[PDB]
């Protein structure tokens, strides 16, 4: 049985995402991270158990893995493909190395981001660095309930992990993240019932609207997608809010995991390209996409035996 | 009698600070906010109620009290003294406006900066914004326990609040902040043993050290001061990290409370121009102040009476 | 130096309200009881200190003091005023005793309840039991944030405590309790921009709706009321929801505490009789009260010494 | 691979039970309810995540399963039996749907409880409605600590979950409902020593009466059943205190959860009709039931695959 | 106003009672370390906060006094009055510093003893060492609920500080320190009635037994002491249970803390040598004393200004 | 099989409970074995919550043959003395351990009695230590302890006995030993010098490169490699204790392992050395007063009994 990442994380309060590229020459350093990343991990947690819930997850890019590795690729890893819908943008940006740091508490994310970073200097550029903090009561910036149809158990594992149709790479995940900045003005500039028809759930209660009610071009309508047997095809996601109150920025940062990009990319294509009944999600129509990199998330035991 | 902000707060592991300055013609609006600031606090805090432990202390500048107030003012209010020393220098930079933030959660300390932000948006100009976060066991970027030899009770209200010597301000209290920057490769380049000689305290045990071993310049030594009573003169710090492992800023947020600002000044003076002995505070070797402002927190009833 | 009772408590999750009518020649077992409620307090409560919160406020109605008690009477101690107002009517029940048990947990009212009603036992005859529950964020049935405005420390202290206008009975107070019904299903027939229009508060953030967009028939107008000096009149609330779902029951559970009746019942009259800018309390037109009582809670040296 | 309900809870410190019948014509309204109860208790559940604990048990009774499926029946599913002892009675009361619901707080309970009413407004009347709440030390209305022999871990999904003897129904559980009142006035004129001659164990530590010293008659020894074979079966019991203390009710509302109804019938045959060297458990002596229903509750992917 | 010690803390479920005499020539140290007690307290303390609440309550015997110090006495400051009871025996045994530490874990406590007693080696010889642990509901040796009848607030200020009696020692107060060694099989033959009527309360519930019901010659009667003056005389107590299960020993840590010892002694007084009602306290025998000290505790201040 | 709560989450508080059995009490002894499982959640469950109350009952390989008929756990035998030529692990006699944890001590101290209390008159106790563990999950040396602890599946795999012995598939071997700490030595001195006997950072808990790491460090004598080129893994469950009047600061060292040789390896690296290390540096600070192995069976096992 191959021990994957720390995906499949219980929820926590606090989040650091960092997104760098590998300078050249670089290559040496970061494998040297790549064996000691997990250990690192055990070294800034353990202090703080086991309320601190300290877990990094580390992704490698498409082009990145060709630089790294040689030998076999993961089936589904390419670069993330820039979207051009009729309205809204789906934009491609640089990056090499994800990590995603999730904590209880923000310093056990800085310490380990710190950590990292310091092995990391001279081989490496940063692309982003956003601290995520959870808002209330699991709200997102839109102030509505954000994760709540996430798979658990093993519907979760079934939808994240990689299998038997790629047994080298067993335990492993694809990654997506997309950096969102919200118009709040706009958004606040609607009626509690019109922002429930946008995203396809009730405000307060976290109801789901019934399919009689609920528009064809909602988040939920639109993110909802049957597999060739009937079946529900699943991500998991844990969107985290962020923001700097002076210069206007209130933001959500995706991130969602699965076994295969294609479950990902065939939501985000109906997100921004439209279906024959919507014209595009209309929760676009309130964020923009300003980053947008996908990533694998290898098994532990594969960053350990380098 | 004179009820005072929440100055004298339980110990929180998340802030907001916020510094603007008020635009021309913006007093109308700024007053107006003043007026609500504390109802602001109640509508974001009860619901997260008991353990969110929200609070907001607003600060005014020395040039913002003229434009705001036609009347008296208080005994101690002047702008931030400029200390140019030989070595060191604490620079004076734009500040009409504090917004002193608290809370156990960063959200919370997010959504009231929200509110204020967007009462006084178009009438205010950001200066500076920083999000502070308490680092494992009330340790700063130094790695060093902030925070020991803070007055409680009686004695930190009796060292905070303005009493009969300006009866008409007894409640208010004189916050001094200035941003500090770490040259955390210098520091990490320092023995334990050597950082303990820079600070005055044990690293890891916080025990302060004896007095024939405890050098002039340290930290500890210079921040000591005697009034001509005999008595210990005291301020209440609230000290935060903050900064970002991408852009390589770690950084100690400074804000201290006290009865008179020339209790701060006179630790300040000591810190960056020194005395017979010490040429001055050795943890200025490892850290630069970017801003420097002083103001003067209200009594939460005069607030309120505008 | 008159100790009050636990008037001015911290809030809790649970509480029991016990309302309770004196039999006949029943008298003696009452007076015998009160001298030690505070002492069966101490002894439930003690087991799960401190985080326990256990408190009992014991209230007197104006008839059942004159059958316990000779002399002096609380100047303001009279029966529960009926409101007739052209559509909604508040009405008057019987209640002798009232037992007001607060604690962060059900088990330590419940166990109180027991000892005190065991004492009691065939000397009373129960009129009205509820067990309340905090509902989410410190919302109320109707989904609004339910106790922000309370006044806290100091002006909690004056607007609720007895003083030197009745100083016989100085630390004591009054409490108002009604069990007020909703009808539910007509509630949530209204969108929620139309709900924050009864209530005169936003929904989700509770933030308080400007005066130039706030109903002059809403509940926080018409509880907002001045006295000739300029000053607000307050009172302190402590509603709980209650109910059950197979009988459709929704309700809140009202108890105000003031120094003197005047106050609350100057509200209660703005709310059901209305005033010359408003008809009634929009409020009451989803509320429905099916109790009614006036209850004086004296100091607790008073219970003692009997 | 099976997905059970939320049988095997960890600790919950409220408890609302809730147990409807189905009025005639109600049927395809229950079916669509049955349906959503998974994601309703996401909705509501999941804003409080991860201390919330809210988890949704739903059980349907014999008589409800013939008219809301047509497919095969739970092997163990019929009615519950009424005991009929020369002293102590075991009553059964009606209950076609059962709706236990936990949570770290009751207002958790509440708004699910309200969530699912809502839907099935004109399709059900309610027959009992409970509000548990956790007393002190994990202890019942009698002052003991209840729930010590718990089975755990392993054990417990053995002792509940059915398995290849049913396996259409495998993930399922069969779950037995007593309300129980108390004579307390009765009890606490027993004296320390005597009320633990009816447990069987100590009140104030727990420990067990050693076997010299443990009556045949008491809760303890009656409930402890071996199987042919030797080994111990076992039930999952969560009990919850609740009560009013204006009408002097002070109560015991008993749940079990089992792989099959004959463990539970058992012990509940050897509390009521008692065996040779006992006439019947002593603890009934100060506890009168007055509900009594059986249900049987699916694997939660049997309630989602209804459509 | 004088600063006292923590001797008014909220409870702990850990302590290390720690109890020295003075070698020759040690009084120097000592007073050395008198002066940091309250500085080695936060060191140990702050870095905890707010979970830790440490403290550490100082006391000095009589003999010891008159060697550290020169000028005036506390009133009531000698050595423990030994009682030489027909049946019992309150022994008094050496003891000339007094080190009372409270957290909520054994860690803190004896990280705090650590210090203290590395800054007295050489200087002190070790009396006693106890390691205090309370039971999860307050319970103690005897499985009898344990505190609850101590004064609380305003009443627990006036019963345990020293006030304008002894003007120069206010803030301060006095500790009768007794180490208990239970017969604990003894205990356990007598039923649970019985071992209420050695108490004077119900074991289960911690409810008092009613006054005719109460035996004379029950602990809670015979340390019941009403004054000349009419009112109740109290002292506060932190029983802590303690012991080892390889060496059979099961005791209960007493110490008191009153304004005057007068008040402990009369209670000591009625426990060893009865009443006219009563023998003596039923508690002893199943308890006996094996250490007696008296200390005073004087203000914070106090030893702060060495 | 079920095994006993071996794998156990963090506690704060423990009680170490060591005794020889008396001649003739072997009956008395086999009564208490049938009943500790009951009498850990008698104590345990009014406390669920947060208690985290459990007990581990070892065995050792003497008492094994008093106690017990026929087959023996195959790694069963009596603590090997090892004598270096600087440190000596001495052995010391133990029939009976009980490893009592819990979130607080009252817990561990009522269960503790329960134990020892149907145990009298019939045993014999050789060491109790109560032990407290930091806020910060440090030891006494003030380094934090227990960071490389295996967990999950590689944790079951490091501990339980499974197809190799199946007779005794649940069960598990500890080695305890009470360490001694000369603190005045240790607080002698710098940090540095400190790191380089553990092999770690003091405050950040990193552990050192592997080019500056010592031969001697305490990290790099007890990572082991087995034939396999695999970690060889133990848990262990390091507790402070100690008395500041009498100046006993100590480690209490337990260490749970699938077979007692991969304990009794890193042992002997530690005190014997290798060609790089004289000794574990650790040894200069800390020494080893008692010495004992126990077979902690499986539950059942000691349930149907
Ligand atoms: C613009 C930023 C976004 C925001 C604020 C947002 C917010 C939400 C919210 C509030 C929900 C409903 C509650 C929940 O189940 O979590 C939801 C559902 C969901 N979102 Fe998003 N979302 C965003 C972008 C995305 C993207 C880019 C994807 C994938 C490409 C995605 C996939 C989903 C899925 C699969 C669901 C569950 C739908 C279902 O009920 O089956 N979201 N999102
Ligand atoms: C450069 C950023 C600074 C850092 C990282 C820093 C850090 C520390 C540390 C580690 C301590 C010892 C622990 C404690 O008692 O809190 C301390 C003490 C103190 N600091 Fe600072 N400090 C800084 C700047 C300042 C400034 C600007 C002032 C005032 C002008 C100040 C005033 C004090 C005082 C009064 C004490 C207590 C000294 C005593 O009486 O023992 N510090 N600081
Ligand atoms: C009248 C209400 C009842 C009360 C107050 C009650 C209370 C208790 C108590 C205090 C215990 C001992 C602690 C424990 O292990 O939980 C216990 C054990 C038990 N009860 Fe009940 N009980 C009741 C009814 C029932 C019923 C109706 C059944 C089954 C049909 C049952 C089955 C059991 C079982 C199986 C045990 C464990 C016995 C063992 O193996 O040690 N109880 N109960
Ligand atoms: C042998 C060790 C002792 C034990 C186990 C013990 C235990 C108890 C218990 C269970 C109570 C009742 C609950 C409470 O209010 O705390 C109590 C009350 C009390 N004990 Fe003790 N006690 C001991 C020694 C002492 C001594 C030596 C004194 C006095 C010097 C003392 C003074 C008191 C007082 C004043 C009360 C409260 C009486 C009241 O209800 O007003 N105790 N003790």
């Amino acid at each position: 049985e191959p021990e994957p990442q720390m995906v499949l994380s219980p929820l926590t309060s606090a989040a650091i995402f960092l997104v760098v590229t590998i300078d050249s020459g670089g290559e040496d350093t970061v494998r040297d991270l790549l064996s000691d990343v997990a250990s690192l991990e055990r070294a800034v947690g353990f202090r703080a158990q086991p309320d601190g819930r300290l877990s990094c997850v580390t992704g490698i890019g498409s082009e990145a893995w060709d630089r790294l590795f040689s030998g076999a690729r993961p089936a589904g890893l390419h670069p993330f493909r820039e979207l051009d819908g009729p309205v809204h943008r789906a934009v491609a940006t640089p990056g090499d190395l994800l990590f995603h740091i999730r904590a209880s508490r923000l310093d056990l994310c800085f310490a380990l981001a710190t950590e990292i970073m310091g092995r990391l200097r001279g081989a490496v550029t940063p692309q982003d660095e956003v601290h995520g903090f959870k808002y209330f009561d699991e709200r997102d910036m839109l102030g509505f309930v954000d994760g709540t149809e996430n798979p658990t158990g093993a519907a979760a594992r079934r939808a994240v992990l990689v299998g038997a149709e790629d047994p080298a790479f067993a335990g492993g995940s694809y990654a997506v993240v997309q950096k969102y900045l919200h118009d709040i003005d706009a958004w606040e500039g609607l009626s509690v019932e019109a922002q429930e028809r946008v995203i396809g759930r009730r405000k307060m209660t976290d109801v789901e609207l019934s399919d009689d009610v609920k528009p064809a071009d909602s988040h939920v309508a639109l993110t909802s997608v049957t597999g060739p047997d009937g079946s529900d095809l699943e991500i998991l996601r844990d969107n985290m809010p962020f923001g700097s109150v002076g210069r206007e920025e209130f933001g959500t940062y995706f991130i969602g995991y699965a076994r295969t990009p294609e479950v990902t990319e065939t939501m985000l294509e109906r997100m921004f390209l439209g279906t024959a009944s919507a014209p595009h999600d209309r929760i676009l129509d309130f964020s923009t996409a300003v980053t947008g990199s996908l990533f694998f998330t290898p098994a532990a035991d594969f960053l350990e035996d380098l």
